[PDB]
């Protein structure tokens, strides 16, 4: 083993900053990227506590497709990287990278990825020390000829040299199954047996109307649990909105595929941050994002969505490591093997842990993320770890889970009720993770959560997670339910068929909507109310700590009833939010 260029894993988590290069701009004779950053401006602004677990992700967008333009660019930028000199201490510090070499199956008339060979690759590998890995993503809907050929030596080539082969698929049309060799093309499947080490498996969850969420997501935890890949994580996109036809928030009637530049801006900027929660929760440690305009910024500044939420969530996850592949293999108590396009799709968790076919999200937490992987490999390596001793390892094709019915009665079994409330809810350690898990329905839950005899109870809106930590003084809480005002976007129209018919935003037009409306003269969302009661404390609470988004809350209310030993704690507010609460049980 060639020593590794970086650390990927759950004490060092990894946020890919994606940059898409600018292919009109290029046929002018400039090195720029969509939206207005710069690699240099990008990098400067990423915060200094962040600087060590984030990496630039080059991308080629849409580059001409001929030979020559991709690698052009790409030697450009890798320059620019490596050049980069830290103006506070005049130090040569090298920017680090990841490149997309590998997209839409790398089809001539799809992509000027198809121009960057092997060869080159290897070339670049040695002459950038700052290059940390390559990219690999989204060919579930052209799944081309040789891509497990090319994907087996995209993986060769890192592990020569000590960088990581990074791809994110989604399992629409049984790609991942495919990757590893269902329908016999077996290459990348032999190279992940010598080079495993050096691969990091993310889904995808963009196609959003086809329902690969759960499905995808359990395979990448299982292939990671199963010594398949080194880490995992998960590429979450705003342009689910668009595949799945939705439009204002909240509205009535599907516009379909129709309006997709408005579309990618909709989504509740706190969902992501539920998205990312099953990632993190399950033991995922790479998170990527798109539409990168909304989801990270514009012209080297950082959108709220990715200061609010994203950048928070992340340094969440690096203050407290995602469980280890150890402690995640001993609190697995079912390992499914076999293929999920066989048995329904996304369809195998519906009414099971989610709640209709097309949604990032969980209902319960109760049996986390089953873990899973295609019937075409082997659960060999799984069974050799010491921390897989109590798993039960089920073929897909079991009894047990033949009907929705049979899933939960099986897995009820194995996996204990341990909260009350129709509401997403997840344990680790002292910490309880919530989310309400509607994804277009204005529609509040609730949930009764327990640290031993202290209960919790909370009522929560759409678009809404929270982190509760019982710590020996008290709670910790962090909640999240950062959610601006979309409306504008779809003005002049009342109904799905009007919505249809709006003139396109387009992609220039998203860009300076985010501009002009978004980085500043921003639509704030209104305040609103999350609810937290306790029962089983000895005196009124004290507020500790208290921070989050600059003017988006209202003082806590806090109103203790002595005679029933409980408080009852009001929150009014859009935005992230933090403090303490301080008392003793009674
Ligand atoms: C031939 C064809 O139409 N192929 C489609 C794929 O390109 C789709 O992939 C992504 O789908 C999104 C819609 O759900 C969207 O089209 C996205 O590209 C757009 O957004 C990115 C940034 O997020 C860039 O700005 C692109 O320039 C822009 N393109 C257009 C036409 O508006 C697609 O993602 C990009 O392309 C794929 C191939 C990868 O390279 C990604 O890394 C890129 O970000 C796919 C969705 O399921 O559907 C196909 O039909």
């Amino acid at each position: 083993e060639v020593d590794k260029r970086r650390e990927i894993n759950n004490e060092h988590p990894l946020l890919m900053m994606p940059l898409y290069a600018n292919g009109e701009e290029f046929n002018q004779g400039k090195y720029t990227f969509w939206g207005g950053d710069t690699l240099t401006g990008k990098w400067e602004n990423i915060p200094d506590d962040l600087k060590p677990y984030t990496v630039i992700q080059l991308h080629p967008d849409d580059l001409p497709k001929r030979d020559g333009a991709a690698r052009d660019f790409y030697e450009h930028m890798l320059e620019e990287a490596a050049k980069y000199v830290n103006p506070k201490t005049g130090k040569n510090e090298p920017i680090p990278v990841i490149l997309t070499v590998y997209t839409a199956g790398n089809m001539p008339y799809y992509t000027s990825a198809h121009w960057l060979s092997t060869s080159w690759i290897d070339k670049m590998y040695q002459k950038y020390p700052n290059l940390h890995g390559i990219f690999s993503t989204a060919s579930y809907w052209i799944w081309a000829n040789d891509i497990e050929n090319k994907a087996a030596d995209y993986l060769k080539v890192s592990a020569k040299n000590g960088g990581y082969f990074i791809w994110a698929e989604q399992n629409s049309g049984s790609a991942i199954e495919k990757a590893f060799g269902k329908n016999g093309k077996i290459a990348f499947q032999k190279s992940v047996d010598k080079y495993w080490k050096n691969l990091i498996f993310m889904f995808k969850n963009t196609p959003a109307a086809e329902g690969n969420d759960s499905t995808t997501e359990s395979y990448m935890k299982g292939l990671w649990l199963s010594n398949h890949t080194y880490q995992w994580g998960g590429l979450m996109d705003t342009w689910k909105w668009y595949e799945t036809g939705k439009w204002k928030l909240f509205a009535s009637g599907n516009i379909g595929k129709s309006q997709g530049d408005r579309q990618w801006l909709t989504e509740p900027e706190s969902m992501l941050g539920e998205e990312a929660l099953g990632v993190y929760l399950n033991g995922g440690v790479v998170y990527n994002f798109e539409h990168p305009a909304y989801t990270y910024g514009v012209n080297n500044k950082e959108s709220l969505l990715f200061s609010e939420v994203i950048k928070e969530f992340f340094r969440y996850v690096i203050a407290h490591p995602a469980p280890s592949k150890e402690k995640v293999l001993e609190d697995t108590k079912v390992f499914i093997h076999g293929d999920y396009s066989n048995k329904g799709n996304g369809k195998f968790f519906v009414n099971v842990n989610t709640d209709r076919e097309q949604t990032p999200l969980y209902m319960t937490g109760r049996y986390n993320v089953i873990p899973a992987i295609p019937g075409v490999l082997k659960t060999d390596k799984l069974k050799e770890s010491v921390s897989s001793s109590r798993i039960q390892i089920k073929e897909i094709t079991s009894p047990e889970f033949s009907s929705t019915q049979a899933r939960k009665e099986y897995l009820n079994k194995l996996y204990p009720m341990n909260y009350e409330g129709d509401i997403f809810a997840q344990k680790l350690d002292n910490r309880w993770f919530v989310y309400n898990y509607k994804v277009n329905e204005n529609v509040k839950q609730t949930g009764k959560l327990k640290f031993n005899s202290l209960e919790m109870n909370v009522e929560f809106e759409p678009h809404t997670y929270g982190i509760f930590e019982r710590i020996s003084n008290g709670l910790k809480v962090n909640l999240n339910n950062f959610r601006t005002n979309k409306d504008s976007l779809w003005s002049n129209a009342q109904d799905a068929n009007q919505a249809k018919k709006l003139p396109q935003l387009t992609k220039k037009g998203a860009i300076k909507w985010i501009e002009e409306h978004y980085i500043k003269d921003t639509q704030f969302g209104e305040k609103r109310v999350t609810k937290i009661v306790l029962r089983g404390i000895d005196k009124l609470p004290t507020i500790h700590s208290l921070s989050g988004t600059n003017n988006s809350y209202d003082q806590p209310s806090l109103n203790f009833d002595q005679k029933n030993h409980m408080v009852t704690i009001t929150i009014n507010s859009n935005g992230n939010l933090e403090f303490e609460l301080h008392f003793l049980e009674h």
